[PDB]
């Protein structure tokens, strides 16, 4: 029992679209996330594909439930969501 | 003498802001082009932070003339002033 709460993840290359954004938040919660190197493999480019644009912000990915990205993980944390997100990841 | 013509540069890193629409016109055009890379200097990453936004289109340099980078370089193409650009990178 390493953690009594939930694993998140995050879509972003090792440094360069620049998701300062994705971390600013987890940074001010100390929240915990593993970063995924696409541009690699055909299962997440296709995935990161369709939520690509403009080079946008990254994707957040909590438990069985999708994020649309920053704009989500930080919607959430101003109405209130962002802790029973980090420990569950619900969409409600 | 190896080109009468001028030097065109462009500011973006080495593949991850996706460069593709600043090197689609150059490509149909077999123009020249010098990439840089970004986040290393303060020197450049001062003056990229500034046309930054949105991971939006690079920025083009043509001689001593500054370009907003795709949109004008594009935008010029269309009115017929790419190639007194490429030759010698005027602002009229
Ligand atoms: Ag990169």
């Amino acid at each position: 029992g390493p953690g009594s709460m939930v694993d998140v993840i995050i879509y972003t290359r090792p440094g360069c679209p620049y998701c300062a954004r994705a971390k600013a938040l987890l940074a001010r919660k100390g929240a915990e996330f593993n970063e995924i190197d696409a541009s690699a493999t055909p299962e997440l480019r296709a995935e990161m594909q369709e939520r690509s644009g403009r080079n946008t912000f990254p994707q957040i990915f909590i438990g069985s439930v999708h994020v649309g990205g920053s704009d989500d993980l930080y919607a959430l944390e101003d109405e209130g969501k962002l802790d029973s997100l980090l420990k569950t990841g619900k969409l409600i």
